[PDB]
């Protein structure tokens, strides 16, 4: 008999992933876990439908169950238009969920001892949340200048940001309300404290003295008032870092902290060919609320290829993890032991399965080199998830 | 009867650099090699004791001569003052010498086969553009509530055009103001372009104007407007070409290629992007650094790391050092090779071409320093039978470019 999850948002999405998150599902999860589904369809053609109201809809969900899990979706552009006879360019899904729940996103990569790292003494992974303007275009000569005028007009400061004397160019103001830089403390306290990792900071307040100085003011504040003795508690700690000297630490590092960047981590994966094995997950600051969502996007060149018949190998890990880190977040609230273990067993069994030799083909790239994977190095997208269905069916029994 | 080198304009400097310096000059440049030089010493002791007129000078004789080479410079902090006796915290002879002459720095590793790279598809050079962007920003604090607006008052006495920035309701918070001109913009892409084609490499642009439409846009529209009307025709011609790129895009076709390409970034912190993964990656002793003025003919080449304090100490105190030299050494065959450019003089253009092959197969030989050893071993993993020290290393390279020079007359 199968176990109670309780309340889980879903979204369903658009093309590859599409394919791969139902087999997560019929093969992973439903087998072992009934839910109290709030299921949300956030595929091109339903958001059209419902000019984007399901989308927002699944956002207010999230934010009433605490618990979002999320596949890929298409986010159109001119040429998505074309191909859906879209009645406008929807904006981006994502976008709209995280302006309705705010929070910051947090990047993880998933490793394996057989997988080569970028750089190889990384052997913990690292956990990386960034935080997330009016320019113009100046004609000619003249002076550019910023101003700051109190609502009670007692006083009034004009910065002057450049004196333009031969010819034109551009400008542009940028701005942080103290509010927005305070939730990005309190999920990045939270993510550490959840994860038992200690958590460092890094600014260039060397050169954006006010501007990056305020970040780092007002993470160790809330620290000292509402973190400390929570991190001492799990024998962690929180520290700033000019960027400069975090990037040399991290490099020297074995991995396994919180990097909270004050200035994306999916574009270097891309690079690696490790999208694939990148998880993600938006952090809301009052430490309930989480959206759990692979790092990658639908991965339409290969849902193309399955399109027109030819096999495809794309690595379903990391949307596998989504539905993990979803999961075990909803044992965190709700004391769910027997889910809690579910959800790390399957990050198991799918680590365990990459490290016993079985693998996609973009990990087996990433051992030997492309140009020199055969076939027989990898599994394409179903055996792949039959082997894991295999060994989760095993490693659940075995206990 | 030696190499007739022509005009070039020496910058001396400090500490480990500067013994390097030397090394370098005694025996791999003058017993080959005679050069109109034009020195100057702007070792801190001569800087304060001309106060800091020599750092001027000599970058009025680049401007002169258009071929700089420059030996790494103790920047003065509050904590040099006091080893030094100073009698003021001069600027950094390099933000002198840079808001003089102008134009784009570009950053090129030296790349040696048993020597792995961060992306191991890396087997040709890659090389970093950007104007010499938050260094030239004003930001503050927002105490509280009120209204931040950006303004452009044009100098004709013409109506000022008012942007809103932020109302803060409730709560205070931060913002800045940033800038960039067209004409920095403009040499910018001339220097790029001239990188590319002197290079025989093609050349990418990488800006976020999805977002930044009008500041970014600009950027995009002033190279592809130059690229247009001076360069294409060029650029043709040698098989290679200008595009722009979306920055992240950019970071996956750069992780993706094997590199030979220049990539002119917008947003570059080059200490960081740059020079800290170096640092951390340990090759920074590879990494060489040239500042490409827009008039198409003045260059000052150096290397992009510093004096090596922590080697120099160990210097003084009578250890044994084992301090790379490469990018030194890089300094000075791409200042000569530009002044065998301008001066057509094939047999000074040979022999930087052959001072770079003899570093660079000296080193996938086996013989190297400390650096270049733990990037194969791992940085804790080094014996002393792994490397040569300092002054082994320079004459093991001497006797291999004696050898590279008489083979060549054949
Ligand atoms: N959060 C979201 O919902 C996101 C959605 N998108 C959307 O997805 C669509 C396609 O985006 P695209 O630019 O192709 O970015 P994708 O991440 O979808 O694909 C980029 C490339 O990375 C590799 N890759 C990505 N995921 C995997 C995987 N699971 N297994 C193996 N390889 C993988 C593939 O490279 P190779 O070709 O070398 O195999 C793929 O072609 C767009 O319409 C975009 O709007 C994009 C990002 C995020
Ligand atoms: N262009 C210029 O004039 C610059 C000057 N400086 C100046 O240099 C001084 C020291 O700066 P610092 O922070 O030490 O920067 P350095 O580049 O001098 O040293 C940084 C570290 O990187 C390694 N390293 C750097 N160069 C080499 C090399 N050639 N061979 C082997 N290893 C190398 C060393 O690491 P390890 O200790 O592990 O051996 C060194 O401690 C300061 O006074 C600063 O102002 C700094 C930057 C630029
Ligand atoms: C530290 C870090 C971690 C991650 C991901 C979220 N976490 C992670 N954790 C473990 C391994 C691992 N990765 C690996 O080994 O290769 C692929 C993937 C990685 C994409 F490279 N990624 N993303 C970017 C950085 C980073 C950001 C800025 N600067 C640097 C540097 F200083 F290094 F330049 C590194
Ligand atoms: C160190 C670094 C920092 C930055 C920017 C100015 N600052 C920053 N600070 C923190 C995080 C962060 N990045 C993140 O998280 O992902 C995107 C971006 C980054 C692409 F990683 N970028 N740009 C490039 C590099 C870089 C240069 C060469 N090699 C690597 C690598 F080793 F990673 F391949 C990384
Ligand atoms: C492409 C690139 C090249 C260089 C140097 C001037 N050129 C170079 N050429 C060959 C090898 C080589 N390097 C290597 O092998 O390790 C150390 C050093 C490098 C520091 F990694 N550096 N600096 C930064 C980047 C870069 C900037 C921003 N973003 C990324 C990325 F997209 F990767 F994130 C990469």
């Amino acid at each position: 008999k199968k176990i109670s999850g309780g309340s889980v948002v879903e979204m369903q999405g658009d093309e590859m992933t599409r394919i791969i998150w139902e087999l997560i599902k019929e093969k992973l999860i439903f087998p072992y876990v009934e839910l109290d589904l709030h299921s949300y369809d956030l595929g091109i053609e339903n958001r059209d439908a419902t000019n984007d109201q399901v989308t927002k809809d699944a956002a207010e969900a999230i934010k009433k169950h605490n618990v979002g899990v999320k596949c890929a979706t298409i986010t159109p552009d001119e040429k998505r238009v074309e191909e859906f006879k879209l009645k406008q360019m929807w904006k981006s899904p994502n976008g709209t969920i995280r302006n309705i729940l705010g929070g910051t996103v947090f990047r993880e990569a998933i490793i394996c001892k057989n997988i080569p790292r970028l750089v190889s003494g990384w052997v913990k992974p690292i956990i990386i949340g960034h935080h997330a303007a009016t320019d113009f275009v100046v004609p000619g000569p003249g002076k550019v200048e910023i101003t700051y005028t109190p609502s009670d007009g007692t006083q009034k400061v004009t910065y002057l940001v450049h004196n333009f004397e031969e010819g034109g160019g551009v400008a542009m103001g940028m701005y942080n309300q103290d509010k927005s830089i305070e939730d990005f403390a309190h999920s990045s306290f939270q993510m550490a404290l959840s994860k038992g990792w200690p958590l460092y900071l890094s600014t260039k307040n060397t050169i954006l003295k006010k501007y990056d100085g305020r970040f780092k003011d007002i993470f160790q504040e809330i620290y000292d008032k509402q973190y400390k003795s929570q991190f001492e508690a799990q024998k962690i700690w929180y520290e700033h870092r000019l960027i400069d000297d975090m990037v040399a630490q991290a490099m020297k590092s074995e991995g396994g902290f919180i990097w909270a960047c004050k200035n994306q981590s999916d574009s270097v994966a891309q690079g690696y060919g490790s999208l694939g094995m990148m998880t993600s997950v938006l952090v809301c600051p009052d430490g309930k609320t989480v959206e759990a969502e692979a790092a990658h996007g639908t991965v339409t060149r290969h849902y193309r290829m399955y399109q027109k018949g030819q096999e495809t190998s794309t690595n379903p890990i990391a949307s596998i993890f989504a539905w993990t880190r979803g999961l075990a977040h909803r044992a965190k609230l709700d004391n769910n032991k027997e889910l809690a273990f579910f959800a790390n067993a399957l990050e198991e069994v799918s680590i365990e399965t990459i490290e016993a030799g079985f693998m996609t083909k973009d990990l087996a790239a990433c051992i030997k080199g492309l140009p020199n994977v055969q076939r027989s190095d990898y599994l394409n997208t179903f055996e792949f998830m039959d082997k894991l269905g295999e060994n989760l069916k095993i490693k659940l029994a075995q206990a």
